[PDB]
């Protein structure tokens, strides 16, 4: 038995690759399509990967796909749509409080991926501001009975947001909050000590956000979702990644970096459950998609744009492709669960590699005349 | 009281980020849109940030927005316009000396942001050459009574410029000078020891300048405005950043690197207070904008181009947007003043992060079909 | 004889350059067009370079040019075509097993570059899947008498592939297998210990592959073909480089990094020996070229695209240009054989240099109006 | 006198910048438009800079501007044209030997920048091959009396070239040779020990050359012209920089890196003294420009392209702009001669800085609608 008593169970497993901390302490601000994940060993099929992920300290979901509360992406409609497929939705606060109240009543007065509560009503969350008049919003939201709320802000480290956190945690102890936006560990500490139940991480790296180009704030997305998640697991706090998502690759490598759920704003935009309706320009069927920092929210500054993106049909045909993509990525990484993927990442077993710009432009399609890219 | 006697007042504040000197001693020549500023903690509102900044050793301004003396951007017109909103203007020397004399008389013979002197006449500066015949310019400018002058040159380290500095500092002791252009600390020393009252830093990185591509001189702008400002505060000397400004983000992160005022050449071009008048090409209402190093200044070499840029209306609607942008950036950085921003930068409290090209191309708008970008 | 007794034979040979391990342990994921090979000393003509390379442990070839088994590039046709010029071909498994059986019979029932066996029948290989029903494929392939098989898979480190390797190495001892795809040394170990006779290295970096952009797996190609070949020569195992080949430069520097043969998928596509036939779009005579991970192979995910590329005529006029390109590159590197090129690489004598993006965009054609690029 | 006895003459001169060896031993393959030169101190006018540079060990020139021997750029015509303005020209060997003989007779049987010999005939050089039949070329060239010859080759380190060097240095001792192409110090040593009188450095980085993209050889240009010149001054050998020249900036920073003369192939192409004549495409008056490695020189490989570039008129109006550009760059660097520029470079006094891609794209013109770029 001498071949066992040298090391014990584990084979040699040569040291090719870079672990997470030697990748994100080189100082360079890497983003999603700037590194990539090296594979490992698989001993299991694609179908049996369990993507059960946690949203906050008491709310777990069957899929990590959550949506961002903008007025051009989610309502009660894609809320009930993602609640039917395991995710969660948040209702934007860019409306009257009574409209958000009857919106959050419409979803809870309403396929094995459950995401519904103890009394089999659907989990659904919402977004609330941080000004003093927003108390009159979320008290009516509690009468409607919302379960998790998002303290949506450009800067997550205000005196106003931590005062609001102290205002709900004494009044509403069962209710849970989502602090953000944070990008660094200092404001992550300054929210977690206030009693935040989960963070939403990432500012500036949105498909709409130009606040890096306008306010010079923020940081690259992947370094943020690594370092805030690395700090947040010290206290047992999940994080939520926003922005910089264009495909099923970015969300997979995003929650492989320590995130538990990922927040999809543009890639869930222009669906059949999205607000408004379709229109046409140059014969392309597309729906407008607009952030709050654009001046079309209602001496002001603008931190966002107004634009549009082509459609992708219903989510009920779209998010099974997303979970199949997460499912295949967590296959060929080599873990049977997302929890095992983060365990292999923080354990140093799962290894990465930095990627240069030429390997980026060869990572996609190249050296051909024309092509049709259909993902499913 | 044991929780106070371990450290004293200050909390933990984890070490996420890079301070300025570990960012600008890696050797890489970073520019403005190549790094970005990580946020901190705010405990104050947006309106009460005080952007009072110093121009030279006795001239302080209510806003750090100054303009560059080209013949296609400023006259007495945008001089009185920026004097009305706290800034300063300089009159280009590409004219006859009598024309610059009656120009600088028109501005001083002329809304709480003051920028006017002890006898309530407007602060206004001008630009003067460095050849021997320019003595007959600036002595008439002193009879007109200009307060600060800019020794405008491509290379700030001449024997001619320091001889000129010795020529005004014995004749005109109350008059103050602006040396430049410098990009490195050696010529910064060789001007400060001559008695320069403030520097203007940055060559080659202008929107017009091709002298990096033609004379192989200069350096990237952000490293220049960090290192010349880091040397210049040893002697209590402000610096002025030129070039590479396209937006309100670059000027904010520019004066966050140690600059006190920033010099806006192209982003203040094509206004209602700009010289000439508008014209049309392809139905776009645009005004020509041309530097001195172009051959259209009057065996010669050319260090600039002649071109045009689309308009932005009056500055009185435009620079309130700029000060609101500076105001929001200094908010979510976490300082109540620009002086506090530079104190947090040199103290190591304010931290930065390098940014890669993929995080640059995701920092702007991406992953959508079309958009309308309106900043205010 | 004192000039000999200081060192012995070898001259000074200054230390300009970087060897392979100091290039591929900096952590950066370099690819083919991101570094380049510094020249050495030549004492021989171009014609007498011997490009004899090994495919697996008993199969050697006269040229290292092998093709990839897709249904849009190779059949029996380009199999007999590359067997006539020293290479090898593999027949794609995306057909019925009887069709692959009569395909591999058509090639062996069939100009000094030989690549034919002991009984002067042509060497020709094929590709086989990894599912349980594929036993009924490769047993009929053995009745047809195929010599080397490729266990084609997206992830080379499955329990299924090593179980298949154990299933052929006890049944068919003379038959030889090609494991893959691997990119790292760990799965290279986990295939070599099973009894793999040669690897095929590189996933994601194909001209069709978007699985880096979709599944976030893989790594850059040149680092993979360096490190898997550096591990594989410990056990005397050749490797086969796939993907990222656009020209005769990439295959030359690819097999200079430790690869013995290189697998050409797109640059051998759209030939006269390619499947289907030509068609026209915009007046350009081009043939469709499609990978297996596209959904056009037959709730599914897609790891490839369907597209087309312009033609290059017959290979019998094309691969002499490729071997002449390899021949000239191995000339001005300074080795009389590919084996000597790998000996000079692992010995540290042959040296490399990293290349930046500006030197990349000047490495090609630049600073002119228009050009005609004809390679032969 | 205590202020003198601390250091002696020299002031403090702060350590901003990077010297040459800490820039070119970081391992990165920098090229011309990837770094730039920091300014110093000037105490002199633009007109009195002396750009006297050496070609080989006995041939000095009044300007460092030499041309490359291609059949689409130089003849006797631009030979007499550059001999009139201080430079040198070489006649391409892609013709019959009698045609090159009467070409080199036409130039010597023929404005203070002299470049003419002891008996006031014009200095003019030529290019000769390396095959055995080329002896019958250069012996007739010696009867015509050429002064310097270029052993033109893709790879400067052959047994054939050093045998040729031994063949002319015993026969023709007054005649001088130009070895090349070299990019590294090893082949620089292996030519200098043979008796080479000056090198020409740089392969692959030409405007025509695709041999980096085809043969995977070569290196970036600026690192080559630094390191080969750093080795070559150990033996007192000048080097000649080819390729990667688009402007007067690249040649200035090129000979600031240790080169004495620079070889201009494309930027001297399409002149009135260039071969063939003008033609029109899309209404642009342009002349074809083609390298030898293109297949249009006469089973072959191709290392070049055939193309065209727009015209620039006569050189007698063009190279005064080039020497004025060199003259202004050597002004604001801070040296009165090119020899002083190389003395300040190797002495560590002259300092550089690496430049990133964003500072590259801001180094040129940016942030405007349209522009007219006229250099003189
Ligand atoms: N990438 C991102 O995540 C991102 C980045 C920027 C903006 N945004 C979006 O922009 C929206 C608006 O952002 P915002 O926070 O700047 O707008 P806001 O109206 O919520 O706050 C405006 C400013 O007032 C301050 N503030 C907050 N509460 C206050 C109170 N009681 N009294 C006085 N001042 C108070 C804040 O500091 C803020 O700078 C957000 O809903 C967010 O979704 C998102
Ligand atoms: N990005 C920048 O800041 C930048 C860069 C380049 C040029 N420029 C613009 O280009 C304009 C002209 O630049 P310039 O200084 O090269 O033109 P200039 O006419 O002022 O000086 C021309 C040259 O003569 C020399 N000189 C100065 N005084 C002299 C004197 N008495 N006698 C003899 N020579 C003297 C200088 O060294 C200079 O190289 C400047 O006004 C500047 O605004 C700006
Ligand atoms: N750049 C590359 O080299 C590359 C990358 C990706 C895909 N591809 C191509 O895509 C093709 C298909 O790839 P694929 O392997 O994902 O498709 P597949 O049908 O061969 O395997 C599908 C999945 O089932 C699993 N599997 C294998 N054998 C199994 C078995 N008996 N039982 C249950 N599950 C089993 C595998 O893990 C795999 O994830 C391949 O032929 C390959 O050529 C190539
Ligand atoms: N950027 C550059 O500087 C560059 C790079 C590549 C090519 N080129 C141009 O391409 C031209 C041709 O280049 P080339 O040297 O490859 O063509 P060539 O005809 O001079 O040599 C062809 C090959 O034969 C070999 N050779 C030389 N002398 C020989 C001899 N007596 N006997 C047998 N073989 C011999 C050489 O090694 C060479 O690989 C050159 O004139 C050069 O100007 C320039
Ligand atoms: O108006 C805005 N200005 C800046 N960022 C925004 C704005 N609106 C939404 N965002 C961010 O963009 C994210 C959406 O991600 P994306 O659309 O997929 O890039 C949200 O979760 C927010 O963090
Ligand atoms: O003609 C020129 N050649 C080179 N630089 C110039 C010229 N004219 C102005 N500049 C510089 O460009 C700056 C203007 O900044 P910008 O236009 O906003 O890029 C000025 O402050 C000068 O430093
Ligand atoms: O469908 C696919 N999805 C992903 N990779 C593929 C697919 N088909 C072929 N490949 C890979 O692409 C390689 C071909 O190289 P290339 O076409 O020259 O880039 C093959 O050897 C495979 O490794
Ligand atoms: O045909 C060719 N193939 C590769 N390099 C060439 C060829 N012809 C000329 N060159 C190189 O290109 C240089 C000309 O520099 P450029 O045209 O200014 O880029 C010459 O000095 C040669 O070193």
């Amino acid at each position: 038995m001498a071949d066992y008593l040298i090391s014990g169970g584990t084979s040699y497993v040569p040291d090719d690759g870079l672990t997470a901390q030697q990748l994100f302490n080189c100082g360079d601000g890497l983003t999603y399509n700037d590194f990539l994940i090296l594979p490992g060993y698989i001993d299991f099929t694609a179908d049996q990967v369990d993507l059960t992920s946690a949203l906050t300290k008491k709310i777990t979901l069957k899929t990590p796909l959550v949506s961002s509360p903008m007025d051009t992406v989610t309502e009660a409609g894609m809320a009930i749509a993602m609640a039917l497929t395991g995710g969660i939705g948040f209702i934007h606060h860019n409306c009257t409080p009574e409209f958000q109240a009857n919106e959050v009543r419409k979803v809870k007065k309403y396929y094995p991926l459950a995401s519904k509560d103890a009394k089999k009503q659907l989990l659904c969350g919402a977004a609330i501001g941080t000004h003093e008049d927003d108390k009159y919003r979320l008290d009516l939201l509690a009468q409607a009975g919302v379960d998790v709320v998002v303290l949506d802000s450009s800067q997550g480290n205000s005196i106003f947001q931590i005062n609001m956190i102290k205002y709900i945690k004494d009044k509403y102890p069962n209710l849970q909050v989502i602090g953000g936006n944070v990008v660094t560990a200092a404001q992550a500490k300054n929210l977690i000590d206030a009693g935040v139940d989960a963070l939403r991480v990432g500012m500036g790296s949105g498909s709409i956000c130009i606040t890096q180009e306008v306010l010079a704030c923020g940081r690259p997305q992947a370094t943020a979702v690594y370092k805030v998640s690395e700090y947040a697991r010290r206290f047992g706090v999940p994080v939520i990644a926003d922005g910089g998502i264009q495909n099923v690759g970015h969300i997979a490598k995003a929650l492989a970096l320590g995130a538990s759920t990922v927040m999809m704003g543009s890639l869930l935009a222009a669906t059949t459950e999205a607000p408004g309706e379709y229109f046409f320009s140059d014969g392309i069927r597309l729906k407008k998609y607009r952030g709050m920092g654009s001046l079309d929210a209602m001496i002001k500054v603008a931190q966002g744009v107004s634009g549009a993106v082509q459609d992708k049909g219903s989510i009920h045909k779209f998010v099974p492709y997303l979970i199949a993509g997460i499912q295949h990525s967590c296959q060929d990484i080599g873990a049977k669960s997302l929890t095992q993927v983060r365990a292999m990442m923080y354990s140093g077993e799962l290894k990465f590699e930095k990627r240069t710009s030429s390997a980026q432009v060869e990572g996609g399609v190249h050296s051909l005349h024309s092509y049709e890219k259909r993902l499913f």
